[PDB]
C-alpha cells in the first residue's frame, strides 16, 4: 500500500512473466527512469543481464542474440532519445520477423508533453514497425492490476513469437521515487498447416513438370536435409541461397545449385533453363540476375511458401502463395509426390551450368574481394557461424562462395538491410553460435565500432575480417577495444591471421587492404 | 522527355528552392538511393556539403550546426534503417525547435513494402516528432510537377523556420536508373505582437510589485544586454541559467543572480524570498532547487513568454501565458514601466544570499569535478563557445560557473536531453562559433566517439574535456581521430593542456580521471 512496495509488486508481476513465457535474456541500456526495471531484472534469478551503453547499439545485440537463439529478448532503456536509437534495429526485427520486446521506460502522466527533461512523445515511437504497442498503467497493486501486469508480460511474449514474429513495443510511465524494495526478494506451439484437398491440387498440378526451388535466407532450423531428400526425389534443382543453409549444411551434394548469379546473366542460359513450376522459400534471394530471371519469366506456376503472410515478393511474380509451415510442406510432399517422376535431362542440364560456371571461378581465384570469401570458405571449422555485411560482402559471398562439406551458420540483416549495427549484430549471435565470425566492410565497420565495448567487457569470442577497400588506421580501434589486430597483405598472411584467431577465446580483428 | 531529364529537372527545381529560401549546408549520408539528390546537391554552387556516413552522428551534426546559426539545413540519407538513424536528433529537433530539412530517399512504389532490399515503410516515419510530412511524387517534369517541386522546396523551409520552429520531412520515391545529368549544370521576419490593450493589464498589474525575472536556456541571440536594463529598472533579481547567455555575455552585472541553486535548498531563505509576480524567459532552468521553489509558491501572477506555444511547464505553475516575441515584450516594458518602482531593499535582498553562497562555494574550490568547471571559467578566452553534455556536466555548470565578464556562447541538446550526440553537436555547432570547447562526460564521449571522423576529414577545431569519474584508455580513441591526446592529473596539468589546444587549430582532448 506503500509507494515503493507499489512500484515492486508491479514490475516483479510482469518480469516473473516474461521469464516464465520465455524470455532468458535482457540487454539493459541505464538511465534515470530505467533503473528500477533494471534492479529489479538483476534481482531475477534465472534471467542473464547484459549491459549496453549505447541504445543503438543494444537494439542490434538484442537483434542478433533473437535472430541466432529463436528466444524472445528484452530491450530496456531509460526516458527520452534512448528509446529513439531502438527503431533501426526494430524497423530490422519487423522485416526479418525477429521478436523482441522492447521495453521504454517513461515520464508519468504528470511530466508527459510538458517541457519536462529527458521527455518525449513516446506513444507509438516506433509507428507501423511494431506489431503491438502498450502504453501501460501507472504502478498499482491491486489484485485487478497485478494481474494485468502478469497478463501483458505474457500477451507481449505470445504475440512476438506468434508467426509472423516480430517486436512489440511496452511503454512504461513511472513516478518518483523509483526505489524498489530489492530486500526480501521480489521473486504452446502452432503452426500452419494445409487442407487435404489443397495439398491434392498442388500434387498432381506439379508431378510431371520441370520444377527449380528457390530458397532465400530462411529463419527454421534443420530444415536443409528434407528440403535435399525431396529435390533428390523430385530430380529438381535448388537454387541456394548463401544465408539458406544449403550451402553450408556438413554435406556435399547432388541438387544444391550455387553459380546461378554468374550464369543467368547469359541471355541463352536464361532461354535453355525455363522452367514449369517454381517454388520458393524464405526471403528473395540477394542475387540481381536470377531476380531477373524469375521477373522474365511468364506462364509459369510460380509457387511462394509463406507462413507468417508477409507478402514477401518484389518481383510480384507470385501465383499461388501458400500459408503453411515450412517443414510441415515439404513432408508431405515427401510422402505424397510420386518417386517415378524423375526426368534425368531436367537436372543434368542444371547441375553442367553449375560446374561449368565453377571453373571460369576458381580459373581466376589463384591471384582480392573475391578471394578472401574463397579462403575464408576453407579456413573455416567444421562448426562455425559466419555473420556477413550488407555491402559487397554479401555480394561476393553469392559467387565465391560454392557448397562446402561444413556446417557454417551463415547470418545476415535481410529485411531493411543497411550498414548500420552489423557488428553488435555479430555479436549478440555469437552467444549462440561459435565459433562467430564476421566478413564485413571498413564503411559497416565504423559505423558501429562502438558495439566493440560487449566484446570487451563481457569477454566474448568474435573474428572480424574487414575488407578495407577504402584514412583510418584501424590499430587504434583494436588497441582501444582490446582486441588482437593483424594486417594481411598476402593469402598466406591471412592464414596465420585466422589460425591465431581460433586459438584464443576472445576479440581478434583481420584488416585487408 | 526522357528518364534521366525527367529525373534531373525535377530534383533540380526542389534543391535549387531550398537554397533560395536559406538553406546554405546540407549533411549527406551515402548509399544507393540517395546518389542522385547527393550528386547534385554537389553540383550547387552555393550550397556547402558535409559527408557522415553515420546517419545518426549525421543528425545531431546537423542539428548542432542549425542551433548555432538559426540557419535551416538539410539532412539527405538513402532508404532503410539509413532514416531511423535520424530519430533521436529529430526527436530532439522538435523539442528544442530546430528547422532541420530532414531528406530520406525511399524506394519507388512498386518497391514499397513488397519485400525489397534497403526497403521499410518510411511514411510517416517520425510520427508526431515533426512539424510536417510530405511523401513526394515520382520524379515528373511537366509544367505542374516541377512548380510543384519549387513549392515544397519553399515549403519545407517556410514551416521549419515559422515559429515554433522544428524539424520538416520530406520522403522522395526514386525510381531506377538514378543517374543524373550533371553535365551541362542544371544550375519575410515575422513575430508575434501584443495589443494595447494587452499590455496596459500587464504594466498595470505589477507597476509596484516585487518581481523576479527567471530566464532558462534560450534561442535567440544578443537578448542579454535588454532584458539587464529591464531588471536594473525595475530593481529585480534575474536567476539566469548557465545556458540564458546572462552569466557569460561579457559584463559583470549587478541583478545577475546565479547562486540559487545552492541558496534556496535552505527552507528559511525559501520563505524570506518570496515574490509577488514571476516573469519566464525560454525553457525550464537545469535547477531542480528551484524547479522545486516555483512550484512551491502559490498566490502569485506567475508569466511565462512563450512566443511558439509549445507550453514548457513541468510545474503547472502558469498564470498568465504570454505568446509573443521576447525582444518586443522587454522593449515595450522599457518604454511604458515606471522608473521611481525601484525598492532598493528587495534586490539587496537577493544580492545578499547570492554574495554568502558564492563565499560558500569558493572556500571548497581550492583543493575535483566541481574545480574542473570553475578552472574551465578562469582559462576560457574572451570570445568562445563552450558545449555541455547533459550529464553531471550540466549541474556542475549551474553551482561552479558564477557571472565572468566574457562572451561564451553556451549551448546543451536540452529538449529531450540524452547522453547520445553531443560530440557531433559540438562539431555542427564548431562551424559557427570559434573556438569551440566541450565538456562532457565518459559514457556520453563513448556514446558518439564516431563523430570524431568529421573533426579529422573536414579538419575542425574543437577542445574536448572529459570528466571521466568512471576500462578504457582514451588515448587509443585520440590517436584513431589524430588527436591532440592531454592527461590532466592536477590544477596546473589542465592550464598546460587548454593552452596547447588553443594555439592549434584541430581536434584536442583532455581527459581529467
Amino acid at each position: 500500500t506503500n509507494h515503493e512496495q507499489v512500484l515492486t509488486d508491479y514490475l516483479a508481476a510482469f518480469i516473473e512473466e516474461l521469464v516464465q513465457a520465455g524470455v532468458k535474456e535482457a540487454i539493459i541500456s541505464p538511465g534515470s527512469r530505467s533503473t528500477p526495471l533494471a534492479l529489479m531484472m538483476a534481482e531475477h534469478p534465472i534471467l542473464k543481464i547484459y549491459v549496453d551503453v549505447d541504445e543503438r547499439s543494444a537494439g542490434f545485440f538484442a537483434l542478433g542474440l533473437a535472430k541466432a537463439s529463436k528466444r524472445p529478448v528484452v530491450l530496456l532503456c531509460t526516458s527520452g532519445t534512448a528509446a529513439a536509437n531502438y527503431f533501426p534495429a526494430v524497423a530490422e526485427a519487423n522485416l526479418s520477423q525477429i521478436p523482441l520486446i522492447v521495453l521504454t521506460a517513461d515520464r508519468p502522466h504528470e511530466l508527459r508533453n510538458v517541457g519536462a527533461p529527458q521527455a518525449m512523445d513516446q506513444l507509438h515511437l516506433y509507428g507501423s514497425h511494431v506489431k503491438d504497442f502498450t502504453d501501460m498503467a501507472l504502478p498499482e497493486n491491486s489484485e485487478e492490476m497485478l494481474r494485468y501486469a502478469k497478463w501483458h508480460g505474457s500477451r507481449a511474449v505470445d504475440i512476438a513469437m506468434k508467426t509472423p514474429r516480430g517486436p512489440v513495443h511496452l511503454n512504461f510511465p513511472l513516478r518518483e521515487p523509483l526505489v524498489p524494495i530489492l530486500e526480501p526478494s521480489p521473486f504452446y506451439y502452432t503452426h500452419e498447416v494445409l487442407d487435404d484437398s489443397s495439398i491434392q491440387k498442388m500434387v498432381t498440378e506439379c508431378t510431371g513438370k520441370k520444377g527449380v526451388f528457390v530458397v532465400g535466407p530462411i529463419d527454421k532450423k534443420e530444415l536443409e536435409q528434407p528440403m535435399v531428400d525431396l529435390a533428390k526425389k523430385l530430380g529438381w534443382p535448388i537454387l541456394a541461397d548463401p544465408l539458406s543453409g544449403l550451402r553450408s549444411y556438413g554435406a556435399l551434394d547432388e541438387v544444391v545449385i550455387d553459380q546461378y548469379d554468374a550464369f543467368l546473366k547469359e541471355a541463352e542460359i536464361i532461354d535453355k533453363l525455363t522452367p514449369e513450376v517454381v517454388i520458393r522459400f524464405g526471403s528473395m534471394p540477394v542475387s540481381k540476375p536470377l531476380k531477373n530471371w524469375l521477373e522474365q519469366l511468364s506462364d509459369i506456376r510460380f509457387y511462394v511458401v509463406d507462413p507468417g503472410a508477409a507478402w514477401k515478393d518484389p518481383i510480384k511474380a507470385v501465383t499461388d502463395m501458400i500459408h503453411c509451415d515450412e517443414r510441415f510442406l515439404l513432408d508431405i510432399m515427401q510422402q505424397n509426390m510420386p518417386d517415378d517422376a524423375k526426368d534425368a535431362a531436367w537436372l543434368n542440364g542444371w547441375t553442367s551450368y553449375n560446374k561449368v560456371a565453377r571453373e571460369i571461378v576458381l580459373a581466376e581465384m589463384a591471384n582480392e574481394e573475391g578471394k578472401i570469401v574463397a579462403e575464408l570458405r576453407r579456413l573455416l571449422p567444421d562448426k562455425a557461424g559466419l555473420f556477413i555485411g550488407n555491402s559487397m560482402p554479401i555480394r561476393d559471398v553469392d559467387t565465391y562462395f560454392s557448397q562446402i562439406d561444413k556446417k557454417i551458420k551463415m547470418l545476415a540483416n535481410r529485411g531493411a538491410n543497411g550498414i548500420d549495427g552489423v557488428v553488435s549484430s555479430a555479436l549478440g549471435a555469437s552467444v549462440v553460435f561459435q565459433p562467430m565470425f564476421l566478413l564485413i566492410g571498413d564503411l559497416s565497420f565504423y559505423h558501429d565500432m562502438n558495439g566493440l565495448l560487449m566484446a570487451k567487457k563481457y569477454k566474448m569470442n568474435l573474428t572480424i575480417v574487414i575488407v578495407n577497400n577504402d584514412e583510418l588506421d584501424f590499430r587504434f580501434a583494436a588497441a582501444f577495444y582490446d582486441a588482437d589486430y593483424h594486417e594481411a597483405k598476402s593469402v598466406d598472411e591471412l592464414e596465420e591471421a585466422i589460425d591465431k584467431a581460433s586459438y584464443h577465446k576472445g576479440l581478434d580483428i583481420i584488416e585487408v587492404k
